[PDB]
């Protein structure tokens, strides 16, 4: 009958529980309202045609006609003849040759008559007579670098010694010749290295006049109907053209004229997307996504009027084109297109959008210069919208199912709060409570912490009665004023203020009760030991959700601007800094002779 | 009074549960500690200006003045002249003749006076005396390609036929030229193509004197308080300036001199980040982020002198004007500016990032060449970075709920405990258990498979009782040593070893037990048929959580590199590789005369 | 004894339950089968190197030998010389002079013997006889640009006045070159801005007689066992060459000829991926994740065969080299390489990839011209996966935890079915229904709206018997027929049918009963108030998860087309366009003299 003293740590600390008046009255909370997040999204599928500025120039053919002209002056000497000079000069052939002997016979007059220094000037060739020379290919001639030229020989004079001898070469040449012409397409280079001063454009009927000529009216003309020759078979194509011509001091050159709207765009076709989709969740904004090209762009409700872009006519023709193409391919059994005619947008980063939205068969039933750079921002939209929208909508689903799940376990927690309103408000306060139900609504008083010692009673008999015991061990503690309390172990450290907790007597009895950190074990109503549980069952459910790690984007170039800029044969920089220290370098230009 | 033979498949078993003693004795698991994730960021808010790499030439307005001499020969003729040569050569024009004269007047002298071969030579315009000629626009002239001109023609002599005539033309020529230098600029290149072997920084005033200069002392010169003129308004400018001149054997050039760390520096100004936060979550390391450009940058704790930068007095000074500029638009009445000066900072990729940190009201009370090439990476540090740490944030909370959620359902769980110990400790291990309370504490024992063929029996009445029922049917069947045990159809396919299940029979009985895979169905305490059950009802809530889907990011270029290398209207290397085959592709260079 | 009416909302409702018979019966539903998802990826650690398209020229030394001829036609007066010609010409220096004077001696012949207009032509320098002139260094020499000469001046005629006067100079010069060819490699450009026709890997040895000359055969001569000399010390050095020999009408040049195969390659080492994990998870197909570097690249699962590239040779050289380097440096002690040699494949955006195996020592025991752009796609497809891959990893884990967590709750919800079957359907309904179990299953009834006012009788005492009290107040309704029924107040405004809920009466009796949207007070069994419970306690766990906010991508660039153009000294197209107008600006060419 003696007692042995019980030990708590903080966390299991014993409690002593004042009992409820009506003072403070609970329910449990009511089911909440479940977040509902966007279920279904607004978007437009389609077909369209990317559109980026065009960076490339207009390359056209064209003809050179030009004679080379040679002038060598020679000393003939005792044993040895030297060039004292050798004067090179390309000079215009006249537009009269070009047609009534060079296209008419294949042939060229053996001199040249030309302005040089405001004075009309001649040259032969061989100090000769003139004769009309056949144009022979060059043994070079190449698909699109064919060239026709009157000799071989550059005529010298072949004279008596101590006298100074000259000697007239002429050279007539015909070259194809390629053609560039780069924005706003007022002047053209040949493949020769000449610049012409004009507009590839420049013609005499309307519209075509009102284009760039740097050259005075007479060095120009055309000629209609004009019907080309192979200089080689010498044959004139089916169809003729209108034929320019501009006679430069050094030549002359030709090509056929052609409307600036119908040659040139100020825009350059980019991309289709097949299975373009038109997003329309943003306000005031479109979104074009592409999962074919990895890209999300960003225009206006707005569309563009192609009337405000500076030569915009091939967005529309090209657009139509591809379009339909694509439709005849993909779409022609399932779908029909819409609203007779492709739209058009202008999207984030200089990007123009061609785009025609697809119907189903059940559904049917100011001046503008567009600057294009990269389209990077694109992709990285593309990825960050395509994660974003996944992970929202997923974290959405979870959002939900965590409220759905707690409004249904509320059956649970109300079920439990008629039998152990103690337990359920001290789950739910996060604090030791006692409880009672006074009818549908729970009575809360709150516990407190027992400081003074306690002790458990060695025995579990009703001291006067056998064959009635007690349920729980018995023990002795200090609350409030009251020094001694004749009390009972009761659930999960609780320390209970009286001993009515009671059962007939059993054989073979034996059990466990929570005291502190630990059990106290009691046989056959009789203490024994203070025992250790350390063996436990768990209905938890495991959840490991590991960290997206951290990643170092480091710069990555494939080629640098270094490398891009060096892969030429020559660079004329470089070749004109060395070439310009030649006098410096093998001279002294500085000495002056007295 | 006859059996029905019971049918058990796998998953719906038989099970035997023998008594469980103290042998093995449990505790419910106690609530778990909770993971606590990262709940709040270290950042500091400022304003950055952005420094790339300066690949821009120094670009500076210049003047070229040169005599334009042409010396032709010509063959006076029968009928006929005919040019035998026609040398030309630029001069230089004298300093004095530029100030004195040219200046002075708006005039230039018709002759020249040079050094060629190292030979003092003159040549007069017509071949005749000096005289000074005023200097007329071009036609031509434009803005920034001005040019002044003495003389409209070219002089070529008229003669006597059967003789060789000599003519000399000399045009006096000033024109407007833009200059530019590269790095390290110990050279510059005119407009003209001329490339002039001098720094455009070389004086002769303390500083500038250590600069390159290629060319004799001689040849340069400066000007000081030299007042410009427009040679067209012959009006002077109101400030004056230190006016360099250099000499070169074909032209004076002349320009303003200015100090080199003034006009150029090695970095030069990207982009403005109004709202920079500069992160300080990772440790050594700083990652200044920008929203607006969509771009994260990483750098060192420990900010970089520009004393070691060569040229990098551009950046302090440019950085505080924007800045300063910024705070005045944006943060004026919510913020102060930190430190009266901004930080700068060498970031990954070779950006200089100068940041000032925004303090808000309330919280007031070694030789380095850097190189950038893209920020490529810094869009992708972004972008991954505003993504991981989104969800890490997010899957944290779950994990911490998911905790949470477990650690109050135990409260249900214990509460279970005590009632059906046997249906928790089942749950918990996974496995078919029997389980007793020893108090606060459960003894558990397995249950075994009852493999040998169970039978039914057909009434629910107790023999030798009338009033009195079984509440559950009786089986007979075979487990460990005893061939027969009269038992009853226990819980969820447990069979029991006794028969102690009673209850006052009821009129209008009717009942459902679970029987293996399916049912027994009973009424009036007498088997009737082998039912089955197919409705169901769930508390289950539905988390249909989607994969996120593959997508394939397939190489996506706007322009290539060859469409980058063909925007010229010349390309060097192409026009010279056609020009230097012109001799042996219209001649015969390999042939020789006997 | 009076009466009190109750007041019902819309979610407050008043319900009465009929009695369910065995019309409908249902079962718990049982535990799901949880979502496995991929737990383990298939790969193979390794080393790689990455080979990039080669853009760069093939560089090589190279030498230029030429006389410079310039003859100079002066013209002396009475007070002064003037220049009417300077004509010069770069002649080229034979092989036999090179070897027998230049390198033998350092000296250079003072005299030019070449052809020029199919005519043998000399030169001598001074007008004089030929002198074996010493070549001395030029002051301008620097490393790769040396250069040697055998004048500073240029020969000048002192005459007679009213007497044309030609004087010849000729300077023998040998220069350091660098030379240049781009692919196809069939010619080469110098630093002095020559072409040379021909394939710099011509050789007269089988295979390199295969390659292009575009010159005569007596024009090119090779010599063996050649060893070179230094122009400055004249040494010679220890290892000979084959040396080429070109001989041009301006110049000789001469270069080591070298085996096309062994000095160039189609493609250029890029990068090496020292950690290289090779995927294997999405099947034909192989992709290539580089930590490292960032960047994940697509490939067939079949390698490529090198034979089919067009100069492939220095891949599998390379490639074993760092590879082997690497495994030293990292893997050495802890795994082997595989397979004796690297593989390699063609992945996507043209990037070569030889990839070798690493494994543990634990384990151990149609021709083709390959396009390569940007890796941006490859730096995305990484990002891309490394988020995919984690994201859908762990909504795995939450699914299966989320199906796990139920089907251990079904064991608190089987439980409560057998107490409270009703409150458990209409849980699982998510409607009011009745529920009784018939054994081991539970029959339904559904419960109905009372519509007609409801009446709270004002005591709860027995009437005919005293310390027996009703446990729920009495309550007068209307259902179906019967327009008044003696009912009681049940659970969560249920109405019941009876009046059979009793309790022997207490002391001190309050209560709180639940009446449509509030509560009845009950004062020792007699009616008082309506009272409202405003205070809640709540078992539930917060879950706050927010979303992921748009972010917008705008386009970024560090240098635009036009700043990357603009990097140069002199820009060809600018030059020649301002160039090719000098006539027209300065002079009128369009005059013609009568
Ligand atoms: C040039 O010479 C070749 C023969 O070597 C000949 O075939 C060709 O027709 C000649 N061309 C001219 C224009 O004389
Ligand atoms: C050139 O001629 C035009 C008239 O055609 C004239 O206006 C201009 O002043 C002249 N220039 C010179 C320098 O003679
Ligand atoms: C050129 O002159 C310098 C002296 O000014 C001298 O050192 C050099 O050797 C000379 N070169 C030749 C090739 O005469």
């Amino acid at each position: 009958r003696t007692a042995v003293r019980a030990a708590a740590t903080e966390r299991d600390r014993f409690y002593v529980c004042p009992p409820p008046s009506g003072s403070t009255v609970v329910r449990l909370e009511p089911e909440q309202a479940c977040p509902e997040y966007s279920q279904g999204r607004n978007f437009t599928e389609g077909i369209a045609v990317l559109f980026k500025e065009n960076i490339a120039p207009h390359k056209f053919k064209a003809h050179i006609y030009y004679k080379n002209v040679i002038v060598t002056t020679v000393w003939s000497g005792s044993t040895y003849a030297a060039i004292t000079n050798r004067f090179t000069d390309r000079v215009p052939v006249p537009v009269q040759e070009i047609t009534d002997v060079i296209d008419r016979r294949g042939k060229c007059v053996s001199k040249a008559e030309y302005v040089r220094n405001n004075h009309k000037v001649t040259a032969f060739d061989r100090d000769e007579n003139p004769v009309e020379v056949d144009l022979r290919p060059s043994r070079l001639n190449a698909l699109g670098t064919r060239g026709w030229h009157t000799t071989n020989d550059t005529y010298t004079k072949i004279g008596a010694a101590g006298f100074y001898h000259t000697g007239t070469s002429v050279n007539c040449i015909v070259e194809e010749v390629e053609a560039r012409s780069v924005y706003p397409y007022d002047s053209f280079a040949l493949s020769t290295g000449d610049i012409v001063y004009m507009s590839p454009f420049y013609g005499l009927r309307e519209g075509a006049h009102g284009e760039h000529i740097g050259y005075a009216p007479g060095r120009f003309q055309q000629v209609e109907h004009y019907y080309p020759i192979d200089l080689d078979s010498r044959l004139r194509a089916s169809e003729s053209v209108t034929r320019n011509f501009l006679r430069t001091p050094h030549f002359t050159v030709a090509w056929d004229w052609a409307p600036k709207t119908r040659r040139v765009c100020s825009l350059a076709k980019w991309r289709e997307a097949e299975e373009m989709i038109r997003d329309e969740t943003r306000d005031g904004s479109f979104r074009f996504t592409s999962r074919a090209l990895g890209a999300s762009f960003v225009s206006d409700v707005t569309q563009l009027d192609l009337q405000r872009v500076h030569l915009g006519d091939c967005v529309l023709r090209e657009a139509s084109e591809a379009i339909d193409a694509i439709y005849r391919r993909r779409y022609n059994n399932t779908h029909v297109l819409a609203g007779d005619r492709p739209e058009v947008y202008l999207a984030r980063g200089g990007f123009v959008v061609a785009f025609r939205p697809l119907i189903s068969n059940e559904l049917a039933q100011g001046h503008l210069r567009i600057t294009t750079g990269s389209a990077e921002f694109a992709r990285l939209q593309f990825t960050y919208d395509h994660i974003q929208a996944h992970v929202n909508d997923m974290l959405g689903r979870i959002a939900t199912a965590w409220c759905e799940l707690q409004n249904k376990d509320r059956t649970l927690w109300s079920e439990m709060s008629r039998l152990n309103p103690s337990a359920v408000a001290t789950a739910a306060l996060g604090q030791r409570v006692s409880a009672r139900m006074l009818g549908d609504v729970m009575a809360i008083s709150r516990c407190v912490e027992v400081r003074g010692g306690v002790y458990v009673q060695n025995s579990m008999r009703v001291p006067g009665e056998r064959g009635t015991c007690y349920s729980r061990p018995l023990v002795t503690f200090e609350h409030n004023g009251t020094g001694v309390i004749e009390g009972q172990l009761g659930d999960d450290n609780e320390l209970l203020i009286s001993r009515d907790l009671i059962e007939p007597c059993t054989g073979n009895h034996r059990r466990y009760f929570k005291l502190g950190s630990g059990y106290v074990y009691y046989e056959d109503y009789s203490y024994v030991r203070m025992v250790e549980v350390p063996e436990t069952i768990s209905t938890r459910v495991t959840l490991n959700l590991t960290l997206l790690e951290d990643r170092e984007f480091l710069p990555l170039e494939v080629y640098t601007r270094e490398e891009l800029a060096d892969t030429g044969l020559l660079d004329y920089s470089e070749i004109q800094r060395r070439n310009q220290l030649h006098a410096l370098k093998f001279y002294d230009i500085d000495r002056v002779v007295k």
